[PDB]
């Protein structure tokens, strides 16, 4: 359901965070328009006095010397006198939106940028799991613009997710696994974030700079702040960091291979600016985190499903070494549940269902087979949740949660049935998930909670997953069979 | 093993590289020993000299200062009177090692560095191939290093190699797709190169400066060179350059899952020294490209495998709606000739064979299973050079030089196989094959070809290779049919 939550728009709001200068440019001979009421104190002369008036006339020579290389590079360093600022300039809706936002005082970027790096690459990054190369990007990220505090959101099926890592200091609190909503990281910011990697809070104590004027004439709405480099977040969420206790919080979402994953948040107790040089440098990071994933899922699975052929070259020979199906099937049943992990595995061969291993009751399995055939899968068919597709085996679940039709001909609603358990999982949770915002009685305009304390809720009567495998070792008894 | 080559001591050969120093610290109370002759080019007062002598006593104040910090981490930026060098050490053979080499001039180095690293990374990375992959990590190292020459070589089964790769300037010769030994980069070097990456061998023409006293006190042979840096090497090397217009060196080791899959060499039309932070810095982006290709390699077997199923998937429904198989292997007659990627198939499934695709003869098919009941194999025997183990059906350069067993039945000469052909290819072999390196009347001691010019070796009659995933589509095909 889109929500008051996910309709809000962000990149058209107010604009820029208390330390940028938007000085935005029209059409040919350069022209400013959208300025930043935050502008008359890094430039020289007021806003309002410019607002009209061509670059030549509102930035100094250096910035206009550079102003080529600029265009034509991305960003550039220019040292004008309150420091050296950055530089970083795209196209919107008819403008060459320039901003500038401070740059980077230690030549050490590079430096410990290749220290740090060095760790999220290696040798062989993945030594003891999956859990270090997660751990090791988190404390690197955190060791590298300095934090008390740095995880790896993961978003997952319904887009809710938790944190699978966390980099700490003397004694703080701090989330880990510890599930919260999806209401949170919304629709609208990950249809975004495909296309606009990190985000910058620099002081959320601090208030938003306004825009001028609040409209970009043509148009008719506010400019286009989504490739930003200083987009301000919005109220409905550092109102929801003046509770969980950050003055900050540094993000660089995930995506290998065009399809997000997580986040690698990061926060901080004191305002913190962090440089531009910086935040794409740990981008480089997030980016070596997706790829080392892509290149070990991609992996296991060729290593793990090995030993799936290895129980199938059993389960064959064996099959062909005095010819007879039940003899030769119960002592490789072992194998046949194994191929999946599976507790019990029915089997309809014409005659009566060869139940076999610890599974339901015959008269039960019979309704089973009906209710399938009356359904549609070209093949198959498999849930982790049970009782929520085929009811009458919901009561007895604690062998059927998860199934594998997998249909041996047409007609013949003749196939085998692999049952899969129930599992536990006290499943940890940041405030009661059942409600996670704060409707003022209007139920129009809403806030967050100030919660984040470990409300347990129980997946129970699901199962595992499925993984890749299961489905497709499955898929090999049944064309092992025809 | 085998010709000279694969001797010399090429560790305890004395000899270091002239801009370098490579001193020796022997014995508790830090003690000198063995220094490196040109040691006054950077102490003023001789080498001869302070063998005796304490560390801190032989070397300056300044370098004093930085004998603390660099044993902790073993790197410093010890500046001194004569262009400030910088001693990364190692303990080689129970002593100390000191190796005063110069410094990178240019404060860009790692933020060049780190731009290229990612040029070679950017998330879709691979996507106008793998072989746009390599010819990257070429142009890339090539900018690290300046070097007129860069190259990128696999050792294809055989150790003998390959250049997939290359990239050059212009008017520069070049080997883009040449092709030659392996005898060279030896059996020797191969090992030692599992061990330390990168070799530099920058004035070759410029011959070693003896570190005395020609060798080690209490052990004899000459220290042990082997994790140095400033070394020389096996002499007659750097002799087969002189024999090509090169005045340098570079050449890394690609290390991918722990086997050598070869090295990027770059090499210079005259004499180019690089940093020992500079090669820290391609020795950093081979572990990268490594880390994605090890991916890409897994990527396209899983996206293979998933293929030859959903192939498989047809083939078992055309099995399962009836006739028997004589008549459902008819038009899937096609389809399994598909499914190793071979021409044709022979069934053999008891009686008189199935010949059906563009198999030999009849008698030529039973002649087969004939022998290939008297040799080894529980399951296959994939060979490609099916003439060479067994001539008799070795002239079918056109039916059938590569074969596929799988028995179906266990104990019992009941086998299905699939031929495919012999396909000439042009093979553009650069030098003499014939002349890896002619030697003197006496054959005591070598030189190398003095001539790298495209030679013709067009081989009649073998198979294209058995795939992975081809291979594996066996084992299943043989379950799911008696
Ligand atoms: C339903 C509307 C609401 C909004 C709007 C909104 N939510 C976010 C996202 C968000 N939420 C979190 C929480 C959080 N604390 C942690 O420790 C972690 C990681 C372990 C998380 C995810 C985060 C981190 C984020 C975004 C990541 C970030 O802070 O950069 C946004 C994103 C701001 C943007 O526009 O980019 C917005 C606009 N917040 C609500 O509570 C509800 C009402
Ligand atoms: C019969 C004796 C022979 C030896 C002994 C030997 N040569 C080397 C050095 C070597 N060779 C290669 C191969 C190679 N890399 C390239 O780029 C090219 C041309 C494109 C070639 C042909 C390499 C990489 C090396 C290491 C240094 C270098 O090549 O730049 C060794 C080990 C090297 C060392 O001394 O440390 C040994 C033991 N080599 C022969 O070719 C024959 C004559």
């Amino acid at each position: 359901d889109l929500s008051q939550c996910d309709r809000e728009p962000i990149h058209l709001l107010g604009g820029i965070q208390s330390h940028g200068v938007l000085l935005a440019f029209r059409g040919p001979d350069r022209l400013l328009e959208v300025v930043s009421a935050n502008a008359q104190a890094l430039l020289g002369r007021p806003p309002e006095t410019l607002l009209g008036q061509p670059v030549g006339r509102v930035l100094p020579a250096e910035v206009l010397a550079q102003w080529e290389p600029l265009v034509a590079r991305g960003s550039v360093r220019v040292v004008l006198p309150a420091g050296a600022y950055r530089a970083l300039l795209h196209e919107s809706d008819g403008l060459t939106v320039l901003e500038l936002e401070p740059a980077e005082l230690q030549p050490g970027m590079e430096e410990t940028a290749l220290e740090v790096v060095r760790r999220l690459v290696s040798p062989l990054a993945g030594v003891k799991g999956t859990q270090a190369l997660l751990q090791t990007a988190a404390d690197t990220v955190r060791a590298l613009t300095g934090f008390d505090r740095v995880m790896v959101y993961r978003f997952d099926a319904d887009w809710h997710g938790e944190v699978l890592a966390e980099s700490k200091r003397g004694g703080m609190d701090g989330f880990l696994g510890m599930h919260f909503p999806a209401t949170d990281i919304p629709v609208q910011a990950r249809a975004l974030y495909t296309r606009n990697p990190l985000r910058l809070i620099a002081d959320a104590r601090a208030r938003p700079v306004p825009l001028l004027p609040p409209v970009v004439p043509a148009l008719g709405r506010p400019l286009d702040l989504s490739n930003s480099a200083l987009r301000s977040v919005s109220p409905v969420h550092l109102e929801y960091l003046r509770n969980m206790g950050v003055g900050a919080s540094f993000s660089l979402s995930l995506l290998k291979e065009g399809v997000l994953w997580g986040l690698i948040a990061c926060h901080h107790l004191e305002p913190l600016h962090i440089s531009h040089e910086r935040r794409r440098a740990c981008e480089v990071l997030t980016q070596l985190l997706a790829l080392q994933l892509s290149a070990e899922e991609r992996a296991a699975e060729a290593s793990e499903d090995a030993h799936r052929a290895a129980l199938l070259g059993q389960l064959a020979t064996a099959m062909g070494e005095g010819g007879t199906l039940e003899e030769v099937l119960e002592k490789e049943s072992e194998r046949v549940l194994a191929l999946t992990g599976a507790a019990g595995v029915a089997l309809l061969l014409g005659e009566e269902p060869l139940l076999v291993g610890c599974t339901p009751a015959q008269d039960e399995v019979e309704a089973l087979v009906a209710w399938l055939a009356t359904q549609p899968f070209q093949t198959s068919f498999h849930t982790d949740r049970l009782g929520t597709v085929y009811p009458p085996l919901a009561a007895r679940a604690d062998v059927a949660a998860g199934i594998l039709a997998v249909r041996l001909a047409p007609a013949a609603a003749r196939f085998a049935i692999w049952f899969r358990p129930e599992v536990a999982r006290t499943i940890s949770w940041a405030g009661n998930p059942r409600k996670p915002a704060e409707p003022e009685p209007g139920h129009q305009r809403l806030h967050p909670r100030g919660s984040f304390q470990a409300w347990e809720e129980t997946v129970r009567d699901t199962s595992l997953p499925w993984k890749r495998a299961d489905l497709g070792a499955a898929e090999g008894f049944r064309g092992a069979l025809v």
